[PDB]
């Protein structure tokens, strides 16, 4: 890496924590992603020097092509801003995607692609086809991957701090819960599978992202687990998000978001831990 | 990564910090590494995987060839046990080296360099020795480097928690002390030079490191800035470890390790705040 210029800013205080009410560091030495953390000056010098371009993937199968201009205009006030940004929009109806303004060094792809019946499978085969595209398309085209679901809207600053090469999300459900309590898939007849007394954290299905390569592996992974499961009769309790759960088990990220980056404020409201809630459900 | 087995540990607590009496992550999300933050099995896991070698470099020139005994066989006691380890002695006496019996898996090679008249030259010499060999030798040999003062004795576990593309260590005079305080550089003649208002800590120059191709480029650049000081007639107040510091102000390390890694127990105790003194000055 190249040198940073000079900056001016705040001394970090070895003996002053940001924040004492919160984990800020994974067991693994991951940090995990919470508002005064990161000095975001710094990181987008970081990132910029590099000329970074973050790939922003969505599915919008049926009925959720309703999702898209909500989803794309709040992203194009909060997601990446300042950097080079491609959103690739999985849909059936190429002609429902709505036509959103972009600012300046963003793109957006529409990438056709077959409908599922089961919602459920809509929600699965996304690793496929992420892995699928990672191949045809996004590791010629990006430096990292986001992938999120559609159902969304950007509220607050979502930047290259969450970039790294591999990152989860804390579930909103569970970030303060026993591993106990954790809706992992508790069948050993299942890929997904998780016993009682393993687990660091419950990741969303929701939001997870990286480097290309990683994003291709735990894709590819994810796929070829649920393809086991279907070969076995069994289908996971929460499908994509259990074998997520099971591969970043297994392969520690080398981020942790915190819930800011995974919120819902009417099931969940705005707790004091919260500082800024930056991506957000959608009432559907 | 490849996968890692089943474990069995306890449960990082989002809400619960392992550590709320320091810093543990940088303003550019970097781990600042104590005692608490990590669990070092898992880590373990994760390098043993990678088959990582890492190289340990130490200078004992002229005089100092008296500290290597000790120095040798705390390290055998609390360097990288379990890990390849691979020790690069540089000393102007290949004679004088102890013979010290080393575990499975280490190797120690003594390179015969040229000894300087001024202390000061001996020092700052490091860097451009370090760098000659990096292409010499290290490049093939280890994945990571590990460079330290010979005058000094390992205490307690120095592990794979420290590795990462590129570390500095709080030097354990300042990491209490503000930035105003800190002894860089500080006339704008010399290319270590850093102003009042710039600087995140005071780095030591007997404890850095990193991948060989990280060590490889900060060591050159620092040799660099000290040969066009030397043109320019003046050498920096704090002789490498000024141009250390200049250069990991520009070029932000990937972990930072706490005093626990560099302390001196003589003039500094053992505070509550070191929960391991892990490798401390041999009076001199
Ligand atoms: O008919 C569907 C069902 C799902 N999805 C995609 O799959 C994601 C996950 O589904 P959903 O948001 O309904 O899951 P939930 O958040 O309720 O767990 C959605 O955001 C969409 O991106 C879609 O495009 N069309
Ligand atoms: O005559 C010398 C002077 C320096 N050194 C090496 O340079 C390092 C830095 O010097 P020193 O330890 O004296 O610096 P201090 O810790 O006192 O700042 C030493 O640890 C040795 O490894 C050496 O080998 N012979
Ligand atoms: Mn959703
Ligand atoms: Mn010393």
């Amino acid at each position: 890496m190249v040198s940073l210029p000079r900056m001016v800013y705040p001394q970090p205080k070895v003996l002053t924590p940001c924040r004492k009410d919160v984990l800020v560091v994974t067991p693994w030495l991951a940090p995990i992603v919470w508002e005064g953390t990161f000095n975001i000056d710094i990181l987008n010098e970081q990132f910029r020097l590099q000329n970074t371009t973050i790939g922003l993937t969505v599915f919008a199968i049926k009925k959720y092509v309703a999702f898209l201009k909500l989803f794309l205009e709040t992203a194009e006030k909060h997601f990446m801003v300042g950097h080079r940004v491609h959103y690739y929009v999985f849909t059936d109806q190429p002609a429902a995607v709505p036509r959103v303004t972009l600012g300046t060094g963003r793109q957006l792809s529409v990438l056709e692609v077959r409908a599922y019946k089961r919602w459920q499978d809509v929600s699965m085969r996304r690793m496929e086809m992420i892995s699928d595209f990672c191949e045809r398309r996004f590791l010629s085209e990006v430096d990292y991957l986001v992938c999120v679901d559609v159902d969304m809207e950007f509220r607050d600053h979502v930047g290259v701090e969450i970039l790294t090469p591999l990152f989860g999300t804390l579930h909103p459900g569970f970030y303060g819960s026993s591993r106990e309590a954790f809706t992992y898939e508790r069948r050993p007849q299942s890929q997904a599978y998780i016993p009682k007394d393993e687990g660091d954290f419950y990741y969303g299905g929701a939001f997870f992202g990286g480097s290309v390569q990683e994003v291709q592996r735990l894709t590819r992974a994810c796929h070829q687990a649920m393809m086991v499961d279907q070969a076995n009769g069994i289908e996971a309790v929460w499908h994509d998000e259990s074998h997520l759960n099971k591969y970043l088990l297994r392969h520690k990220p080398t981020k942790v978001l915190s819930p800011e980056y995974l919120w819902d404020q009417q099931l969940l409201g705005w707790p004091a831990v919260l500082r800024k809630l930056r991506f957000t459900a959608v009432p559907k």
